[PDB]
């Protein structure tokens, strides 16, 4: 008939145990602080959709971040607000210190705690493997919050991702596409950056969750260890999927569908093809071997699965092999 249910396999009903005002953002009230409290100092490079500006709190002198709210439905704006209220101090999340209105213009913007522009994608293809699996440590300890705390991001790529590299420290940014979990509901697909799309938007299954995220950080991490970027490299939504197809084979593709009854785009029919699942040492060359090891494949495979059910968790993630080292290293510290 239609498609067939899902739910989570982690922190399914944590939304439903909160009061309604957790989650329930449209009824929100903000107390809108005054901009004149902020100086811009200068427009931070974020690409074409960004008005992100360094500046200057006056009252203590102290250095911010503005993020100037899009022209964006005012649905959007409590969203990402409530969301950022809620994880504010979790670990590796941005911390969002106020919420103002330029008085004459009435646009609506947020104030974040002061970091350097130095995001992770001009980072992630320079660094040592056990620099990789610090990182993606780091990241998995944001996911894990920000998943039990009923939240997912839906927009994880090295973009939205700030690093302090020379203080090794890491923040996750750009909430403006994050969502409340809800068990049952159906949600927009059209959502996150093409290269770090999970089959699941774009198939069109709709009833996906926290686990989304884990496929694209799956993308970054196949991205760094293979240095190849994008891992992925579709040319639109449907050649994506082809580009998936071709590695992870159309087995576990079709098997997927037939699963979860998924009724599949009739572009699809052509381009899809027949295609074996490939072994990962395909990727592996000269240039990116030092990266490469048994333990960075076991933990890339469980992360890159058509099933959003099969992937693992961000703490399931968090307990591989693979990080090991970068757990007893921190316990020392
Ligand atoms: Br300060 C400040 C000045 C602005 N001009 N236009 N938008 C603005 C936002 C802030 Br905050
Ligand atoms: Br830099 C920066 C960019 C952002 N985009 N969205 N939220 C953000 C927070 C910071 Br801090
Ligand atoms: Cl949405």
């Amino acid at each position: 008939s239609g498609p067939v249910p899902s739910r989570a396999r982690v922190y399914t009903d944590v939304n439903t145990h909160r009061p309604r005002e957790y989650w329930d953002y449209e009824s929100h009230v903000v107390e809108w602080g005054n901009q004149d409290d902020y100086q811009l100092v200068r427009k931070l490079g974020r690409g074409k959709y960004s008005e992100v500006f360094e500046a200057i709190n006056i009252t203590n002198n102290e250095k911010v971040v503005v993020k100037i709210l899009k022209p964006v439905k005012k649905k959007k704006i409590k969203r990402e607000i409530k969301i950022l209220e809620n994880l504010r101090g979790g670990p590796n999340i941005i911390t969002l210190a106020d919420i103002v209105k330029d008085p004459v213009s009435r646009t609506p913007a947020l104030v974040f705690e002061h970091v350097n522009n130095t995001d992770f994608k001009q980072l992630y293809q320079t660094l040592t493997d056990y620099d990789i699996r610090f990182y993606m440590y780091e990241i998995l300890k944001a996911l894990d919050y920000c998943h039990s705390m009923g939240i997912m991001h839906r927009d994880v790529k090295p973009h939205n991702v700030m690093i302090d590299h020379e203080h090794r420290k890491l923040r996750l940014i750009d909430w403006g596409l994050a969502e409340f979990y809800h068990p049952g509901q159906e949600y927009n697909v059209r959502v996150a950056s093409r290269y770090f799309k999970g089959p699941e938007l774009l198939v069109d299954y709709q009833m996906y969750d926290y686990s989304l995220d884990m496929w694209s950080l799956g993308c970054m991490l196949a991205s760094m260890i293979f240095r190849k970027e994008p891992f992925f490299h579709g040319h639109d939504n449907y050649d994506q999927l082809v580009r998936i197809a071709k590695v992870l084979g159309t087995e576990d593709l079709y098997d997927y569908i037939d699963k979860y009854n998924i009724e599949l785009d009739p572009r699809f029919n052509d381009i899809l093809g027949r295609h074996s699942r490939k072994r990962w040492e395909r990727f592996v060359h000269s240039e990116n071997q030092h990266l490469v090891s048994p333990e960075a494949l076991d933990f890339l495979d469980k992360l890159l699965r058509y099933d959003h059910q099969s992937r693992l968790t961000a703490r399931e993630a968090m307990e591989h092999p693979y990080f090991y080292t970068v757990v007893k290293d921190q316990a020392r510290m």
